């Protein structure tokens, strides 16, 4: 069958979150062996139990650089080699830029970009040694449009794309692709305002993003690298 | 049915289905359980591909230069397949050469087939799709529509226009659960100085194959891609990164 | 800086809001400006006003032979066009499902094919002079898409694709080709999507044309300059 | 005259480097009062000497967070309000991603993005108060294209653009614009082969783009990325 991920090992960060969970479900549904990263092992273990077999659980605080490294090493070790890394864990520290503290900036950049750097660095050379890999970075519509109140988040998510393109160029000839998915507004006055800019006039759901992950993760998407797949109900058209 | 990216019973029309990409697209769509309308110009080669795949296939010869034939194509496909769910606008032509040497005919031919024939074919099938509250319009553009490419002023205009067309249309028909998206192939296997030089620009250091494009078509055609519209999916070995 | 003294500029749609503002800025920067339009009276008016360094070139841009005659006329009479501003554009707005062949055809013909032809008239001369500026006024909508404008969007998106291709061809000849994408130029529905919360004026686009036309933008080619109050951010 | 910057106060970071010098010279030629930032005072005083009038000199280590903040406060103070901030100073720590140290990554992200965030934060509220401002960020072609050996640099430069867009959205109604210039290759045959113009950019190519975005005439331009690259990438 097509887009079959049977036997592929996938690590999904922020897997307890709505998107992470959906992504983890789709990969699992496609035969993947899925490592669920989160901060709280209890919640991860529940997801693990609800999904069933072919699941690993890997708690780690992604703001802790040594724990990010240990996470990559542990997932790589216990899964017997990670083939698919889904960098999905992200944080926001929303707020107007002029009120934006160093910590709100630093926290978002550290988790959303630097932790991704480090986790990816743990797994990239292993994937190239195996001459097969998928790095799939969950960015946001907002990394390409901008969004007020999100100078930090936008910088990190845009940075994540730039990071991805560079890495893509570097490791492409070794059969590791690196791509981004840019969710629009996903179910997780204000709503109507956002909805007004969505041609489809519905929120996204985790499964919208999860299917794009499976697509990118698949053997069939081996010729796709350095790309940003916009899954956003037409909210921004690239 | 209900499995991931399943297209069982979905009716797809593929233009330029005898070509490299078109054939791969038709095969992948067919493999995914789709009923496939094979468009081409050489009715023979069409019937021959129809025979290889066997069942769930229609053959639809048409000259896409001929605006009335394009209109007939869409109507015939809409009728005989019992409604088209998936339109893959894949057929395209080139009339390459420097702009300073580029005749009115070279320009007109490329724009009419690559853009206008797409507008017309799409116009035939769009409302039917909207009435069905389900459709996929998948337009095969080119990396070159986004990058530019010397010797292809006409082709680049047509392929860039195709994208702008798709974005406008995606916006109009999104509330009707008809998506419209483009796939931008990079250089797809279809002298050693030329190939060497193109490959030097492809991070992956290999040519694409039809199946690379076909799989992107299956993805966008899928129910799972219901929240994707107005987008351009670059399948190019990293040759341009958007 | 950004001096265009003695540069010959041909501005299509020069009688309209943008075209007029463009012509004015170019003239203000020392350019000799060829004013294209269909309204001969409005052309004479602007010419009489700007005074010196003006040529007037009426042409129906739907008429292909007339487009070529325009390019030839401006090249011959201006003594070599240095700057072509393709600004003239039409809409035939309407939902795609009701969109006639003629509404599509007319928009693509004028917005894309007439640009193709005018540009072809002037390209080899510019290249022969190893100096030129082709500046194409596209639209935000060519990048974003817009409902009601499947034709216009296609033409303006296509205008950009054309420009990139041409830019790569002729860059070594010191002829640059660039697009400017105005946002909304003189509905609170529209301004709701514009961070700046005001409309663009012709002078906003005119200044962008002067920048791209300038010797100082000699290293800028194949690009799209978005002048849209933040309405879309590329 | 058009694109006049007379009486505009500009702060240019990395003003002693290739681009920075060219930018500061173009701003000065257009009548701007230019604050020259750099790491070494000797270099800065040299540039200031030759430019003569309407110059300030602000040395600062941009990798030092408190120096960055002090820089912004000092410039805003001594210049009587900064109208134009040109974030131009950036560093590289190039190398294979598999060999990329935390230090190589951190250093580039801190200088190229975080120091920009802090410098910009120092000057944004003032500009917004005045209802006038230009934040002009020097990114790189490579922030849009990617480039091997620069995972860190490309992340920083792409992130710079995303930052700029978000900020542009936030402060646009206060008529403070924020834009990026993406220089291509500024003054090997492999590189040149991908440049349609078949020449390197010079500092002036970038400075002129800075003058344009800084101008009142570019008041309707925000959240944008102006690519100045001889056609090397066409967006």
């Amino acid at each position: 069958s097509m887009f079959d991920l049977t036997g592929r090992k996938a690590l999904v960060t922020g897997a307890t979150g709505g998107l992470g969970e959906a992504i983890a479900r789709a990969l699992h549904a496609q035969g993947a062996i899925v490592g669920l990263h989160g901060t709280r092992e209890e919640k991860l273990k529940e997801l693990a139990a609800e999904l069933g077999e072919r699941i690993f659980v890997f708690p780690a605080n992604l703001s802790d650089r040594e724990a990010v490294k240990a996470l990559g090493q542990k997932a790589e070790e216990e899964m017997g080699g990670v083939d698919i890394l889904v960098n999905n864990a992200g944080i926001t520290r929303d707020g107007l830029f002029v009120r934006m503290s160093d910590e709100d900036w630093d926290a978002v950049l550290t988790v959303n970009l630097t932790s991704v750097f480090n986790l990816t660095r743990e797994l990239t050379h292993p994937m190239m040694r195996r001459r097969n890999g998928r790095i799939i970075n969950i960015t946001s519509i907002v990394g390409v449009t901008g969004n007020p109140g999100q100078a930090n988040y936008c910088a990190s998510k845009a940075g994540l794309i730039g990071f991805s393109k560079s890495l893509a160029q570097e490791i492409a000839s070794r059969n590791v692709t690196v791509n981004c998915i840019a969710p629009g507004f996903i179910e997780s006055k204000q709503k109507d305002a956002i909805m007004g800019n969505i041609p489809m006039k519905r929120m996204g759901v985790g499964a919208d993003i999860a299917a794009a992950v499976v697509y990118l993760a698949s053997d069939e998407a081996a010729y796709v690298t350095g790309q940003t797949l916009h899954v956003n109900g037409g909210m921004a058209m690239i």
